[PDB]
C-alpha cells in the first residue's frame, strides 16, 4: 500500500512570552531572533540532516493565522526549492488559533491562580484550563469543537489522498495548548459530544481555500482534564493511523523520529 | 538539573515482527536487517545528539534476546568508559504480553480461532481489554509494568534530588511499551492491590542498586490506547514542571531542535 498518511504538528518557535511563560493567545507576537534561528535549524534537521520529512510527500500545510505560526512555516520550509514549495498548499485556518485566554492574556499561571482566588474561585479544587477554560475567553468545549472541525478536514484530505494511492503528510503549525489538545482528541482522548446547538452546527468560515472541503460535524470531541503532554517551542509531533485505516487514528510515540534507512 | 526522562525503545526487526506474527515468550533473534537497523538508530541518536551518554543512568531491558541485542547495538557509539558508568538491568516485568494460545499467530488468525471457539459474538476481541487465552490478562500486564514504572520514577526522584540529569532507557516490545507509555501519563484505571498476585514480590530482576517499590495500587488499561511504535522506534516519557508527580508524554519522541 501507499505510505500511511500523517499529520505533523509543529509548535511555533520562541517569542518574548513563550520564554517567560506568559500566556500568548490572540496577542500577535513575532518570533524572537533566537526563535527564528531555532526554526531555521529545525527545518534543516527535518529535511536536510535527518530527512524525517520528504517534501514530495507533503500535500498541505495548515497554519494558525498568528504571525509567529506563519513565520515558523516559512523558516521550516527554507531548505525546499521554489518548485517543491509550488507543490504544497498552505492554508491559514482560524480554527487552529491558540486557546483564547480572555482575562488571562499575558499572565503567568501563578498570576492567573491568584487573580481567580481574589475573585472567589477555585475554593473546592484548583483551576484546570482543560476543564474550566478562561474567564472572558474560550471554554474547553469551544476549543474542542473548532479543533475537531480542523481534524475532520485533514482526515478527509488524507482519505482522498490514500484513495489516489498518494502519500500525504499534512502539517499543522500552531500553538502549545491548541496542539496538545489537537493531539489528544486525534487519538480519542476526552469525550464525544453530539453537535446540537447553533454554535456546534454553524460554519464559521474559518479558512478560505476552496480546495479543502468543509466537513459538517455530527459530533465532536473535547477534553475535560489535562492530557498530560509535553511539547516545547519548535517541537514536532506526529499523528497517524493504525492498519492503514483512516478510521483508526493513532498517536506516533516516536514523534518524527524514524530509523535511518538501509 | 535537566528534567528526568524515560526513553522507550522497541527492539529491531525479527522474522515475526516483519510478518505481523505475535512474538511473546518465543526468543527470536534480530534479523540481519534488524541488526543494521539498530546500529543505525544508535548512530542517529548519539552521533548524527538526541541522547547524551553522560546523562544516561540506567538501562532496563526485557530478558528476551531481541531486546538485549538491541541494547548492545544502540550503545555501540559509546566508549567503554561511558558504558562503565551506565547500569544495565534485566527485568522480567518488561517482557512482552504473554500471548498464550496466540503465540506466533497473526491478528486475523486469532480472530478466526476465537470465532471458531464461540467467542466475540457481541463485540470484537480487544487485547487491551480481554487479554489472551492461556496468556496474560490486561490486569496482569498492567500490574508488572506499574511495578517497573514505580522503580524507574523512584530512581528519577533520587537522581533529581542529587541535582543529576537522569535518562533511563527501557528496551522492550511493542504491546508492552505502548502499554507502559499509556499508564505512565495516566490512561486506564487505578486498581488497589488486593489479591495474592497483586500484592506479591515476584523477584523479576536482580540488581540491589534498584530499590523495589511495593505497590498499594497499580494502573491497567481497559481499551486500546491508540499508539504507534514501529520496530526500532523510540518514545520519550517525562514530567511536567520538573515534578516527578506530574508524569507526561513527550509528543516529540526523542526529537529536539538542534541547539544554537
Amino acid at each position: 500500500p501507499s505510505l500511511t498518511p500523517r499529520c505533523i504538528i509543529v509548535r511555533h518557535g520562541q517569542t518574548e512570552w513563550s520564554k517567560s511563560g506568559q500566556y500568548t493567545g490572540l496577542t500577535d507576537l513575532p518570533l524572537t531572533p533566537y526563535g527564528e534561528g531555532q526554526m531555521l535549524r529545525t527545518g534543516e534537521s527535518v529535511f536536510r540532516n535527518n530527512q524525517f520529512l520528504n517534501p514530495d510527500n507533503i500535500t498541505y500545510i495548515f497554519t494558525s493565522p498568528r504571525l509567529r505560526a506563519r513565520q515558523t512555516v516559512d523558516l521550516v520550509l527554507k531548505p525546499l526549492s521554489d518548485e517543491q514549495r509550488a507543490k504544497i498548499r498552505v492554508v491559514v485556518d482560524d480554527d487552529l488559533r491558540e486557546w483564547e485566554y480572555g482575562d488571562y492574556e499575558g499572565m503567568l499561571t501563578r498570576e492567573i491562580i491568584e487573580l481567580r482566588k481574589s475573585r472567589g474561585l477555585d475554593k473546592e479544587r484548583p483551576w484546570n484550563i482543560w476543564r474550566d477554560g478562561c474567564e472572558n475567553g474560550e471554554t474547553t468545549q469551544q476549543i474542542g469543537l473548532r479543533l475537531s472541525r480542523a481534524i475532520a478536514r485533514i482526515q478527509n484530505l488524507h482519505r482522498k489522498h490514500q484513495s489516489e494511492g498518494r502519500a500525504s503528510d499534512i502539517m499543522v503549525f500552531a500553538h502549545g495548548h491548541a496542539l496538545r489538545y489537537f493531539a489528544a482528541i486525534w487519538f480519542g482522548l476526552g469525550v464525544q459530544k453530539k453537535c446540537e446547538t447553533i454554535e456546534e452546527i454553524q460554519n464559521v468560515k474559518s479558512y478560505d481555500d476552496d480546495t479543502v472541503p468543509y466537513v459538517k460535524l455530527e459530533s465532536y470531541r473535547h477534553l475535560v482534564d489535562n492530557p498530560c503532554f509535553l511539547l516545547d517551542a519548535g517541537g514536532i509531533g506526529v499523528l497517524s493511523y493504525a492498519h492503514h485505516n483512516i478510521d483508526e487514528p493513532a498517536l506516533e510515540l516516536a514523534g518524527p523520529f524514524v530509523s535511518p534507512p538501509e
